[PDB]
């Protein structure tokens, strides 16, 4: 137990994730969920990185 869920995600789905390096936020798809520290590994596309980042640092595409 880490990061309690405020949002329910799905593999393979769309996300905006706050990149650790710059904080802010920008569109990744989730390739993995670990419900028990409530993070997803998310990689964000159009770049090609990957990170492990809190359900918390999910955020929906929300276009606009
Ligand atoms: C959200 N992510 C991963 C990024 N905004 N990445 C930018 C740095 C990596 C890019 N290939 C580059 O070297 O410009």
């Amino acid at each position: 137990a880490s990061t309690q869920p405020t949002h329910s995600w799905k593999v393979g789905d769309k996300c905006m994730a706050v990149w650790s390096e710059d904080g802010q936020c920008y569109e990744a798809e989730i390739e993995e969920i670990d419900e028990e520290n409530g993070t997803a590994a998310i990689t964000f596309a159009g770049y090609g990185n990957a990170e492990v980042t809190p359900l918390l640092n999910l955020k929906p595409v929300e276009e606009g």
